[PDB]
């Protein structure tokens, strides 16, 4: 009903139908300058003004019908920014449209953007810029109705130093020299499918591309292209599976962009151009579920969208459910269950971390006065997933539940919805299984904090060997350590190795002699897989091994994926031997970190 994260006019007052963006990237000033032309349709009679979201934007003027109009910026409301009211020259009737042209400039401190100097890049000779608009940072790039309840099409023309390449969440529509300036190029983009504004994305850097499938290029700096092509080579097979599960892929191209290491997420589902962390580059495709997840959002999230951020689980739960079905089609149902049981484990971790009563462990959250970056967690992912896996099992199994998902996607394509919309459609589709549905504790699942009231059933086949080795280490006494050997690992996949470490980490600390023996026989220090290394380093630091302190600081600072960086810094702050170092290292690095990450690691460490 009400988007408590947006200050703009709601969609019941007016709706943006289209954005035509013309902007210029200035690396010297770290500003984006340009014009945002919004086509806005009135939803009411006699509309004479409207309000847009902005954060730290400089507004030059607003033009309608070729004349400047009056506008007013209200006072800042912390993380929400400042509302911008515009006085329309003529009153609009219901469904009438006008085009509002706003000239603006971003702040170098924009919460949407990270600006990188040449030394922070792979090639060391060119700077780099990237955006991350989800959840509410589009307002820090351009003035807009910064709410997923509104969906618009967009066209953009971006001017950049001619040695650099611009990409956006859109189909590429040519490059030309900038006729106003020969040192620059203009890149053009078209997004013909309506999208919420959190899906607007921009990258500018010394990018190259390699084709990896019929509708997929990978893009990165030259140094990463080869490894990326290999690592994501499953993309087209996964797109095909996802089409079978969700119906047609409506976006045209499915390209991948591998960001610098400071990117805060594993991935970001920007339409036409999924953004991924280079920490995926394990060498063996083992972290490809991230891609399966990003691909899945082309249906769940990007086609059917949460109406407000309070209903984020809709986007994420369903996406995790489809992701695990793609991985299950490729590798088997026993693997699907393995990954699902892992997921429950992750849910346990988040709920223990927040506390059983914390409101951020509820599936549907109330984000009134809560910065969504602060609330962000695995909970909507994994409690959302568990709810759907529970429902699958209750309602007749995966094939049956997959027909509901495809139907849900068809019903709500191109729209924005609430948890109640979803639940009503669930009841409608499963009208002949209402008796079953009423056995569900909805208030607990949707609205109560803590672990779900009921645990799904999981096949244990692939997990048993992980638990068994974990238990042998946990229950080992000193006189048992000689019995461990490298051959312990011979029949474990890399996913199984990660799960053995996750199991053991849940029981951490182990004795220091146990962790040393583990290094001696398994040589976990040599593993470069990011997930495995992250869990190993946490196990080491929680077990108080001083030798791991430099390896942990290094991992925490050399990449910036929040999943890895936030807990490493937290573990390092909690180890007395590393506390001062963790703080100092944060303080030394904070100015060159991603602005969201920096804010969050500062809160975690209770510094500034
Ligand atoms: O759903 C995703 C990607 C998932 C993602 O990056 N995750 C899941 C929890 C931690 C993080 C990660 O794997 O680094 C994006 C994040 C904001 C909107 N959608
Ligand atoms: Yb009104
Ligand atoms: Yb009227
Ligand atoms: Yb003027
Ligand atoms: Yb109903
Ligand atoms: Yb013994
Ligand atoms: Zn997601």
């Amino acid at each position: 009903i009400v988007d408590t994260c947006s200050l703009a006019s709601p969609a019941s007052v007016c709706r943006t139908k289209h954005l035509h963006l013309r902007c210029s990237v200035d690396f010297t000033r770290r500003t984006l300058t340009g014009t945002a032309a919004l086509t806005v349709q009135s939803q009411e009679d006699n509309l004479r003004s409207l309000v847009l979201d902005t954060k730290d934007l400089t507004i030059e003027k607003v033009v309608i019908n070729g004349q400047e109009v009056k506008y007013a910026l209200g006072e800042r409301q912390s993380y929400k920014g400042s509302p911008m009211e515009i006085s329309l020259p003529i009153a609009l009737s219901k469904n009438q449209e006008i085009v509002i042209e706003i000239s603006f400039e971003t702040s170098p401190k924009s919460s949407a953007l990270q600006w990188l100097t040449p030394e922070q890049t792979s090639g060391k000779e060119h700077p780099y810029l990237f955006s991350q608009c989800q959840a509410i940072h589009c307002r820090a790039i351009l003035p807009c109705q910064d709410t997923p309840s509104v969906k618009l099409t967009y066209t953009a023309e971006v001017s950049v130093p001619k040695e650099l390449v611009a990409l956006m969440s859109a189909i590429r529509d040519g490059e030309t020299p900038d006729p106003e300036d020969p040192s620059r190029k203009i890149y053009k983009f078209i997004q013909k499918v309506p999208i919420p504004c959190y899906l607007i994305a921009l990258v500018v850097g010394a990018l190259e591309s390699r084709q990896i499938g019929p509708r997929t290029l990978v893009w990165s700096e030259k140094e990463q292209v080869e490894k990326s092509a290999y690592e994501f080579s499953e993309t087209e097979s996964m797109l095909k599976i996802a089409e079978d599960l969700g119906g047609p892929y409506v976006w045209g191209q499915y390209d991948l962009l591998v960001l610098p290491p400071s990117f805060p997420y594993g991935g970001m589902e920007n339409p036409c151009l999924t953004f991924v962390t280079p920490t995926l580059l394990a060498g063996d495709k083992s972290l490809s579920n991230v891609i399966a997840h990003e691909i899945s959002h082309s249906w769940t999230g990007n086609l059917v969208t949460n109406k407000t951020w309070d209903h984020f689980w809709l986007n994420e739960g369903h996406t995790v459910y489809l992701e695990r079905h793609i991985c299950g089609r490729l590798f088997g149902e026993k693997f699907r269950h393995f990954n699902a049981l892992g997921g429950w484990g992750e849910l346990q971790n988040s709920v223990k971390t927040f506390g059983e009563t914390h409101p951020f462990t509820k599936l549907v959250v109330d984000l009134t006065d809560i910065d969504p970056d602060v609330a962000y967690s695995s909970v909507p992912y994994e409690k959302g997933f568990a709810l759907l896996f529970y429902l699958e099992q209750l309602l007749g199994g995966p094939e049956i539940f997959l027909g509901f998902l495809k139907a849900y996607v068809e019903k709500f394509s191109y729209k924005s919805i609430t948890t109640d919309d979803w639940k009503d459609f669930l009841y409608s589709y499963f009208k002949d299984k209402v008796d079953v549905l009423n056995q569900v504790d909805w208030n607990a699942w949707l609205y109560s904090p803590g672990l779900p009231p009921i645990k799904p059933n999981y096949d244990m086949t692939l997990t048993n060997a992980c638990i068994a080795l974990s238990q042998r280490w946990i229950t080992a006494k000193e006189d048992d350590l000689n019995s461990f050997n490298a051959t312990d690992l011979k029949d474990l996949s890399s996913h199984q190795l990660n799960e053995f470490l996750a199991q053991t980490l849940q029981r951490a600390p182990l004795p220091l002699g146990h962790i040393k023996r583990m290094q001696e026989v398994y040589n976990f220090n040599a593993i470069n897989n990011s997930e495995i290394r992250f869990r190993w380093l946490r196990l080491c630091i929680q077990s108080k091994w001083e030798d791991a302190i430099p390896l942990a600081l290094k991992m925490a600072t050399e990449q910036g994926r929040m999943k890895f960086t936030r807990p490493l810094f937290k573990d390092l702050a909690a180890f007395d031997k590393s506390h001062d170092q963790a703080v100092r290292t944060y303080q030394e690095h904070k100015a060159s970190m991603h602005p969201v990450t920096a804010m969050l690691v500062g809160k975690d460490l209770k510094v500034d």
